[PDB]
DNA sequence: TCGAGCCGGAAGTTCGA
DNA sequence: TCGAACTTCCGGCTCGA
């Protein structure tokens, strides 16, 4: 149920890129028992991410993290070009 | 009636080549 | 060693049941 580390086989040194990190997991089979991945072009829409939170804070070594971190940290991720955020919902993440 | 989610600017330490 | 990178910090706004 973790295609994370048993696809690219993950190091436990050398964290891997942030946006690759997001993008590695975003191809994950269990992604629709966590989350919503719909087979069409490319929308990926953020149902209920309890698990992915989780683990974007546990990288970081805290106990629990608010995803409004996502949203203070991630948007400002507008760095070259890579992830985008949609105008649709304030659930909705896309990328480029 | 009441609380939850949303995000602008700022600062500071550390990464890969 | 160089320049850039992501996180965490402070607090204000508005809608739905």
């Amino acid at each position: 149920v973790i295609p994370a580390a048993a696809l690219a086989g993950y190091t436990g040194s050398g964290p891997i890129q942030l946006w690759q990190f997001l993008l590695e997991l975003l191809t994950d089979k269990s992604c629709q028992s966590f989350i919503s991945w719909t087979g069409d072009g490319w929308e990926f829409k953020l149902s209920d991410p309890d698990e992915v939170a989780r683990r974007w804070g546990k990288r970081k070594n805290k106990p629990k993290m608010n995803y409004e971190k996502l949203s203070r940290g991630l948007r400002y991720y507008y760095d070259k070009n890579i992830i985008h955020k949609t105008a649709g919902k304030r659930y909705v993440y896309r990328f480029v």
